């Protein structure tokens, strides 16, 4: 393994339009029994599908290492947002060279039991 490993969740949520399920590796937090994910970039055109699938039903699967979880996601509030991402910016310092707005536009879900 190199100095370039980035560790990552594999969430898998359930097609909005098929209920097909679909994986997405992400960036995330553990706090007790949640786990908070989020996109690796901002700013973008759309919103991932990832995302909007959780929308639609925010019953999840996420796996780290090979530990799966079924959690049931939602939002940070603006309070948790606040609470964790100076922790995603520490284990992730690649979110420094983001702008402002960029960073506002991130999705951030908690994940919990």
């Amino acid at each position: 393994g190199t100095f370039q490993k980035i560790p990552v969740a594999l969430l898998t949520t359930t097609g909005r339009k098929t209920g097909q399920p679909r994986v997405n590796p992400l960036y995330f937090l553990r706090d007790g029994g949640r786990v908070i994910v989020a996109a690796s970039k901002g700013g973008a055109e759309k919103n991932p599908m990832w995302y909007l699938n959780l929308k639609a039903n925010p019953k999840v699967q996420v796996q780290i290492k090979k530990e799966v979880l079924d959690l049931t996601a939602r939002d940070a509030t603006d309070e948790e947002r606040a609470e964790y991402w100076p922790q995603l910016v520490t284990m992730y310092p690649s979110y420094q060279d983001y702008q402002s707005w960029t960073d506002r536009t991130i999705p951030i879900v908690v994940c919990e039991p």
